[PDB]
């Protein structure tokens, strides 16, 4: 049986098959969780350039990287940044599809750097359902803090 699971811990330490990276547009290392990402996988940073709203496949040996590019919500209206958030994890589905991985380690898009200073944990994780749902993959979704591990254990635990 397919399950979502959370785990506050460094996404670049994920025992899933394939990890999603949260990327920026131009295929950057960055800081944040694109750092963790690029010093595990740096030969995946090899044209990851991908527009915001899309997500693109990169091969570090034979581990899938999926750099996904949620939008920056500083730069983008509330309604066009949900449009563009909805769109990047519905890329993320068709990527893990395509792959045919049994798992994928996903971190919630759009809701550090990206958040323009607003809390979205309910938003990006609802439009991560929305996507992923209609896939046959264990979905494991890494965060850093507690508070957001326990809203999210929640929020899976009443999907039951
Ligand atoms: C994951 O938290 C973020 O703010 C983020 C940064 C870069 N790309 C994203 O898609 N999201």
């Amino acid at each position: 049986a397919p399950s979502y699971r959370v785990k506050r811990m460094d996404i670049a330490k994920n025992d899933e098959e394939c990890v999603v990276n949260a990327a920026n547009p131009r295929g950057l290392p960055g800081d944040g969780v694109c750092k963790a990402v690029y010093k595990k996988w740096p030969e995946s940073f090899k044209n990851s350039a991908t527009p915001v709203g899309t997500a693109k496949t990169v091969m570090c040996g034979t581990y899938p990287v999926i750099h996904a590019v949620g939008p920056n919500f500083s730069n983008y209206s509330e309604s066009e940044g949900d449009r563009e958030l909805a769109a990047a994890y519905r890329e993320v589905a068709k990527e893990v599809t395509r792959l045919g991985v049994n798992s994928v380690a996903i971190p919630l898009l759009s809701t550090g750097v990206y958040s323009g200073g607003k809390d979205r944990l309910t938003q990006s994780l609802n439009h991560l359902f929305t996507a992923m749902d209609s896939t046959d993959a264990d979905v494991v979704i890494y965060c850093r803090d507690k508070e957001w591990e326990k809203k999210i254990s929640e929020a899976i635990q009443m999907r039951t």
